[PDB]
């Protein structure tokens, strides 16, 4: 079965006992057991839950892993991933990773004996040079946010492997529909389900999956030990949202192209950051490792002062703080995470252009 | 507003714009701004979650409330307040998962702990180091229901540089308020009595202190182990009957304890409400009642499994604090005074007679 | 075999084919082929010494250089541009000069820190720090640095602990056994011992580091000749006895100096009153012949040194002959005066390399010099 | 919402319950509670004061605003964050009372300062000590209108562990917004351009930073140098015409600068709006306009007092930033010659202002 068919029938997508084409929401905390040391499969909802498990199975099935793990948020998942390491360990970050991941290290992890080194990861040599005797992981994120900066996954993975290093990839922007880091040498993949996977701006969730059984034992342990689990209703809604991913990602791509092209041939606009443009640095690398480009695009205007007047005069893009939803979103990462980030939604392309038009006419 | 009225109308229990007597569920990740510069992003804040947070703050007399994906998610973020190189003092019978947090997650993140009997006040004195930054209390204890003087402990804690953190899961806010007794931070598993219907996994933390509130607020948002709006809403709904439930829990538990103690095959009963309990007077002092938690040791240890496996009403299972009665053997589940034969009962709200008849029939099988 | 026996029979101390109890001097640049090829890559006289120093400091490999500086240069040639290094504030002027004048122009960076204060090193670590250079006891204030502590902290960041072990020789202190990754020596000093050889020695715990050092010894070409290799090895054979005598003499001299009305402060790790005496005792099996002392009147330091007739007014140290210098007017003349006082180096500070002469002759020379001020 | 609009509807410009287009004046000291557990005590919080604080936060791009009894009391509270044994860099011509605050109040409390020319970015680099915590800028500067590059000094301070503190009184939030140029704390003397009507003594402070906001709040409350409700309200009221007043101030000030410059009897003229002014290109870049503040030194230095005492429209008085024209010799009230005349150009008719100057010049040699 193909990706499109897997989004609908993958993992667990059916109640085995009733035939329900939808996995039931197990709003429960505990489970009755036959004799002690002989359970019915589930013991306690923090450790495992049939609804959450179905979702965890789905994301594993999609990214080509052995196990999935659903979390209360993207950050909670990432946090649990880094709980695999001791104090005295080192991690190499990309120079433009998501701000909350930076704050995770800066303010939570570093504090606990975990050191990081920020480097440009599209500069393969900057990673070669940055490894210390205690470096235990390489944390990549491509396309990056904002700026959509592409990193070479297979290369970095190869390089991380001949050193005793973990390749941990944040696949949020380019979904499992467009990119599968585990098939390119990654050990652990993390998403914000809060974004595209959910895709209706109505769930806060993180998903992690892995290629490695030993890694999976570890991640499980810390999901259970720290307990930042995804609830069953959210799990169910995430899975429901995931069902449409393919169609949504297609529509996201189609729209964001029209938007990028229109923006590039504009008098008010200077540079434009989108992976689908032949004009974007490493465009070739992208077509190599991505089956498509999402709906994210940063960009800048020649007049750097108007940035805030432009964003605030738009009437169809929602001025808000997330991305990856069916509604188009807009931000300015200066005060949020003269650069303007667009999360192109799945509204009619013309209405999106007409909305950008009228907001340009105003500056 | 008294406790029993507060449970229903406390924190935010109403929708202000619409008038709705229930808080609406905000299944939403992000909010439109008229910005740039109330709500911005659901991990940082959410109206459903907030209403519950205000509720629990209101019930414990804290300045802020914090809702987590699980009890443990809450405790974890509480200990994220500390730097590597810091020292923590622990109870010798703290909940199994709390001990595992330190042993498996927090020690390897550079924190050190020391296990002392918290009912022994001089043991806490003797165990204090220069890097000791906090004392962690759980009373009554899981699973032996051991009682610890909260005023005394917080007193000794306060006149060193120490934080007094209390897990108040067993007594809930209906029967004990550690903040009003000198504690700095209070943590619950909302999965237990607060939800009460064994259908939600949830943590709740609250604090006396405005600055401490900012720190927890920081690590709630930064680590991101937040309760979802649906679970927040359901947990709030559960809390509305907390008062009535705890009374039934206490009435039944009292009845059961007095049955088990008078029973031929039983050796000791651990229940704070039994006059013969170590620190029974101290319980009456710091608690407005005892919950539904008790455990007992049966004269012949080898019969504990067979006893537990032949109960027909009590559900053999992992958790506690629900309307349905639960039973476990701590030795083989959640995990000094703990013998393989120890049996822990979570007395639910069924008919006292239905619960007694169940135990009667199970003893007849050993 | 124990350290004292190891100075005589360790590394390679014997010619296997001929039986000679002294390794032959291979004054050759090349070798016929049908395990040596070129003397800049490998030479059996140098190799013998190399094995010895590795064997004494408990290393996997040794590397003999044309000079102490040459070795320290080879070590720091490991790091790429962008890398940052932590240096002790009492670092050898030439080591400080290497960074200031050679390595910086190549893309390195440093920060100067008092290494006797462990929190200072913590405050100074950057994400791009790769190394920590330690030197204990220090010149000229003989200030002690907790080797194990500093090695450990450095290890739990991504750092290589590099220790200059010249002053307290492998006979009294073994950094690699206390968490150091690389040990460097100026063989010019106590190791050779007869002020007649200029040489560097470098050894390491780590096979991978050893391949790195080996490569740079060879590619940069600052190697030690076979004659000097042999001379250095000969000197090392009496390292034990000489150190015993250095220390005996030094203790005696230090004790004399603090009995002394004109002398203010004496800096010697073997004195109980020395800051970190207890730490000294933990990581050192003894103290060297190195000491300084400040006298109450600064301007009297010139006259004191000038009237000395046994101590030789000289620049070096660690030989069998006693040496005297005034760090402010010799080893540190370039540095602005008010900065020298900032770093504890008064114009009245006098450094002695206490040699192995009869202690009484050494003391009678000090008495007559005092008697003349 | 644009700045011109924001001055009228920003922060809180309306009573929520009643719909009043003006914020009501809460002459109250205390509030009934249904406690134990919004407003508790007027020193901690007052709805009127808060309205003004929200407005300034909103104007400067801050997260919180803070209203004080005076510009000084605010500056005080800002520096109250620092421990003893800390170090601070000061502009060589910061406000006379800002120096007297450090010189005589904060120093004896264990604080240390170094006077530097901040328009010399290399000079600040030369003065950083290991114990230095903050740089304090003031541009344009009193009374020479010396301009400092906010963006660079912020950067230089940002890559060290330093706090950028800016006194934005002169070029108001309408012309300059330091917080967007990498500043951490902005402070105003509300007594000046913000009130605009020379009838309120006030100080306003705002910040980019949550943790700094917690701190400033703490010290505003603990020292208690808070602004009253009536003064807050009058201040907010004043702020509503800020945009209109600043435009007229500039239009007049440029008109005067060009009169004084082309004048035979005048020597130098200080005004950021003059092309021939140190760092004029810098002014244009970080400021959206030049204000009503200008100074000038005349050729006959001893006849400075005679000039000032013969002005009929301009008022010889002790302040600035009002709708009426003010004049003072900053020396009587390092650049400052005992014949430097400082002009606070009001919003009166320029012809009337110029005709007051003509007649004053026509009485000196
Ligand atoms: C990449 N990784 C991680 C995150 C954090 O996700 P969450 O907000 O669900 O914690 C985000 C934010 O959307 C992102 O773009
Ligand atoms: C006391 N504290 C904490 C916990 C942990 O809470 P949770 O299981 O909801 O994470 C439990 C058990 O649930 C308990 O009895
Ligand atoms: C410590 N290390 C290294 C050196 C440099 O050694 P060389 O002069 O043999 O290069 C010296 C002084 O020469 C020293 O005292
Ligand atoms: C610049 N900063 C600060 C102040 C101090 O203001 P106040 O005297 O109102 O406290 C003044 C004087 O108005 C000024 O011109």
């Amino acid at each position: 079965m193909r990706m499109q068919t897997k989004l609908i029938h993958g993992g667990i997508s059916e109640d085995a006992t009733t035939g329900a084409v939808s996995v039931p929401i197990y709003q429960t905390s505990t489970y009755r057991q036959d004799a002690i040391g002989r359970h019915k499969g589930y013991e306690y909802s923090r450790s495992g839950n049939p609804t959450r498990f179905a979702l965890e199975e789905l994301i594993a099935d999609l990214e080509g892993g052995v196990k999935g793990f659903a979390f209360a948020s993207g950050l909670a998942g990432i946090h649990a991933v880094f709980s695999l390491l001791q104090s005295g360990d080192h991690v190499l970050l990309g120079d433009d990773v998501y701000g909350g991941t930076f704050r995770l290290f800066n303010q939570v992890l570093v504090k606990n004996g975990l050191s990081c080194t920020i480097i440009d990861t599209s500069d393969i040599s900057q990673i070669k040079k940055a490894i210390k005797p205690n470096t235990k992981a390489l944390y990549l994120e491509t396309p990056s946010n904002p700026l959509l900066k592409i990193t070479d996954l297979a290369q970095c993975a190869s390089v991380a492997k001949d050193h005793g290093l973990l390749t941990i990839v944040d696949n949020t922007f380019a979904t499992p529909y467009y990119q599968n880091p585990l098939l390119l040498g990654a050990d652990i993949v993390a998403h914000s389900g809060t974004k595209y996977l959910g895709g209706h701006s109505d769930v806060v969730a993180g998903l992690v999956t892995t290629n490695n059984e030993a890694l999976a034992q570890e991640i499980a342990f810390f999901q259970n030990a720290i307990g930042g689990v995804l609830g069953p209703q959210d799990s169910w809604l995430l899975q429901r949202g995931i069902k449409t991913l393919g169609l949504r990602m297609e529509a996201h791509q189609k729209n964001a192209l029209c938007v990028a092209e229109f923006l590039e041939k504009h008098p008010k606009v200077e540079r434009v950051y989108y992976p689908g443009l032949p004009t974007h640095p490493n465009y070739e690398l992208a077509k190599k490792q991505m089956r498509g480009f999402s709906g994210m695009l940063s960009f800048t205007l020649k007049n750097d002062s108007e940035a805030v007047a432009f964003v605030e005069s738009l009437k169809l893009f929602i001025l808000g703080e997330s991305l990856g939803g069916v509604e188009s979103l807009v931000g300015i990462p200066a005060f949020m995470t003269g650069l303007v980030r667009l999360s192109v939604g799945i509204e009619h392309e013309q209405d999106l252009l007409e909305d950008l038009e009228q907001a340009f006419a105003k500056i």
